[PDB]
């Protein structure tokens, strides 16, 4: 399926940034610098702004493991999938 | 970029379902059950069978107007997402 | 202050229908099922159905103790806010 | 009913603040902290401090687009409410 | 410590029911009645019902696939805590 | 029963912290200090750093009245229990 393939896509983009550096399942600060920066410029306002990663971070950073696990990464796709529906 | 081509593709999904009846912009049980049997086949398991159906949609239309909208959905992305990733 | 007042006008509104009976603190299904009936009418599709009131009190009584406190009462706070704003 | 025109009562003062000025439909920071000041004075503690008033904008504002929206807004009714009840 | 200690006494007691049939790490129906009812028997309300049973396990299995994994167990415990701290 | 013995445990523990200071309810952000880095060594990253611990007390601070209760606690368990089974 067309959505089965989304799926694997965000599933795909997330670990070829997770690999980059530290754990390979995980995102660290830096990597999802990357993410953001790199995949949801057209998304989430300002999100050229060292504040605005910042504050993405942490709070995805559920458990202060100053990592981004999957499961947290969830989060960012149901806000980011919030803005894409607004346009 | 690939990461917002993927979101605006689930969200055309959306609409590729709500429009079929009633409201454009929701979901109705009979619009839902399109949606799940075909785009999420392999995904969830027993989707097919009425039970599973029902259940999944009982949970989305969390304000009980017996339509599922874009909010509600996207926890089925939640859903559908945790499962593409353990595969 | 005006919001103040509505917050406060909530909180009555629950007690007022928790002291009926049982603990006075927490709304039973009864309880329950005259205050959606009563004042909610306009803001929930079929509010007045047997198997909406049920699947309603199941989702709002979280802890499983058939008693509907006030934290799990403001779940209900907030399906009912996004339906006003709709109608409006 | 009472609870109706509390809830009716609630959405009004949302728009009470948000057509001052910007879009009609949302929030902006100095809109919320207007009627955070003003409508919330006896329910948040020290909530004229610019330091809370900046959290409590920054957390209600999940999709980072700076703007509070009513589906946003309905997080700070249940922090107040969780407040009042507390009396 | 002591509260580490706890924490993983609620793991290991996960562990203990876990393991008895299927998947090793992950709760079937059948064994998460019997962690119910053996080990919560005085905390959650009629709990020995066949009917509440049900309501718990569909709610504990988040993504349908029939069987309860330790994230999803979480949620059982956030349920029970709010029970043992009434007592 | 042993789980019934850990929760009642970890209901405990919250309130050897709790009685120390203010209400005996609820946790300052001292107390809350105290039982970090006392009860959660082991279990939390940097649990030992101010910044960690202050960025933990805001966000169980969910009303903002600068106390911790146990609602507001059940989300620390979560958090942590994620972590020990992790170990
Ligand atoms: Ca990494
Ligand atoms: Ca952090
Ligand atoms: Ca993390
Ligand atoms: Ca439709
Ligand atoms: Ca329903
Ligand atoms: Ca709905
Ligand atoms: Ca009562
Ligand atoms: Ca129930
Ligand atoms: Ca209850
Ligand atoms: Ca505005
Ligand atoms: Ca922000
Ligand atoms: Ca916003
Ligand atoms: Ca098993
Ligand atoms: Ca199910
Ligand atoms: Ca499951
Ligand atoms: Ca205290
Ligand atoms: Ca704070
Ligand atoms: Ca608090």
């Amino acid at each position: 399926t067309k959505l089965e393939e989304h799926l694997e896509g965000i599933v795909n983009i997330f670990h070829q940034y997770s690999v980059r550096k530290g754990h390979f399942d995980t995102l660290s600060k830096g990597e999802l610098k990357q993410l953001l920066t790199k995949e949801l410029a057209n998304t989430i306002k300002n999100i050229k702004d060292k504040a605005v990663i910042d504050e993405i971070f942490q709070g995805l950073d559920a458990n202060q493991d100053e990592q981004v696990d999957f499961q947290e990464f969830i989060s960012l796709v149901a806000i980011a999938l919030k803005a894409a529906h607004y346009h």
